């Protein structure tokens, strides 16, 4: 019997993986639950098919070599690649993972989250996002249907194609002008945080314009020291070309939620990078006082740092570099 197949697309991932079932998919990639018939488990494979395009070909690599070097409870791992033997024959590529129960997207279509949940899930993002930004790392695209939950509320961080060394509901307002900071992952955390609490995107335009307005209808106008940090023309001149809008308060909002969760919320959704919170500093937050524990909240033993400039290198350079690294799981490495 042949290769699997999920919706047309084949899954070459037997003998090993069977029993597949589609989970989602993205731009260039799929991901299914199979049955690991060595571990007797099942498990996450993400199919992924980049090869036609640098950028692909970058993330790619990016997403392997960072999720190969981090370890951390709170973030996914790498427990297999599977590949074609031959660089000619390489048309995809098949990364492994712990499969997990659902993502916080479905979650939120379905469930109403109590305080305490909230509170728990929160501590775990920003647990991982500690791990994460200590090692100079960015994610970029934090959103619910990338934060992985578990029966027994575990929740892990997938999903590092975008990211890199230091919808678009969850974009921070810096980058719909563009200057990727840590920041704007903290801002990605707050409309999470945000959509918790209501079950509802905060910010949910239909165009990088719509998403201004939805922003400034809560924050109210920009100050000019705010305005100061729009380095983009067209943008800066769009925002000045706005009637004024007064700031709504957040219990206006959100009048049924924690006062802790709100006075945090605050500080994740402010305008200005420089002045938005950092992520040791959420996690020592009042509202996340029940599971802060600096004891048991590693972080990496150093910077991660790419010895080639992936940017420059043409996909087949990268290709290459991508045959290299999935070497290691290759039978009789
Ligand atoms: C409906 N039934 C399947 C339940 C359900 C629903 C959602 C998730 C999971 N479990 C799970 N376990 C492990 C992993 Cl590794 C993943 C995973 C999902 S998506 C993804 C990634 O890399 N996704 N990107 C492309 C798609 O859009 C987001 C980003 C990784 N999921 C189970």
């Amino acid at each position: 019997a042949g290769p699997e197949m999920v919706r047309g697309q084949v899954f070459d991932v037997g003998p090993r993986y069977t029993n597949l079932s589609y989970i989602g998919e993205g731009a260039y990639g799929m991901v299914c639950s199979a049955y690991d018939n060595v571990n007797k488990v099942r498990v996450a494979i993400k199919k992924i098919s980049p090869f036609e395009h640098q950028t692909y070909c970058q993330r790619t690599l990016r997403e392997i070599k960072i999720l190969l070097r981090f370890r951390h409870e709170n973030i996914i791992g790498i427990n297999d690649i599977i590949r074609a033997p031959t660089i000619e024959q390489m048309k995809d590529v098949y990364i492994v993972q712990d499969l997990m129960e659902t993502d916080l997207y479905k979650l939120l279509k379905t469930q109403h989250l109590s305080n305490d949940h909230i509170c728990y899930f929160l501590y775990q993002i920003l647990r991982g996002l500690k791990y994460i930004h200590s090692a100079n790392v960015l994610h970029r695209d934090l959103k619910p249907s990338n934060l992985l939950l578990n029966t027994t509320c575990d929740l892990k961080i997938c999903d590092f194609g975008l990211a890199r060394v230091a919808t678009r509901w969850y974009r921070a307002p810096e980058i719909m002008l563009n200057g990727y900071t840590k920041s704007i992952d903290i801002w990605s955390v707050g409309c999470i945080l945000a959509e918790m609490l209501s079950n509802r995107p905060i910010f949910p335009g239909k165009h990088y314009l719509d998403q201004l307005n939805h922003i400034l209808g809560i924050l109210g106008s920009p100050s000019q020291e705010d305005l100061n940090c729009i380095i983009n023309l067209k943008a800066r001149n769009y925002l000045l070309s706005l009637p004024h809008k007064n700031k709504v308060p957040w219990n206006r909002l959100f009048p049924n939620a924690d006062s802790k969760a709100l006075d945090l919320l605050d500080k994740m959704l402010t305008f200005n990078p420089h002045k938005r919170i950092e992520v040791e500093q959420a996690l020592a937050h009042p509202y996340l006082e029940q599971y802060y524990d600096p004891s048991d909240e590693p972080i990496a033993e150093a910077p991660f740092k790419f010895d080639m400039e992936l940017d420059d290198l043409p996909k087949e350079k990268l290709k290459e570099l991508i045959f290299e690294e999935t070497a290691r799981f290759q039978p009789g490495y």
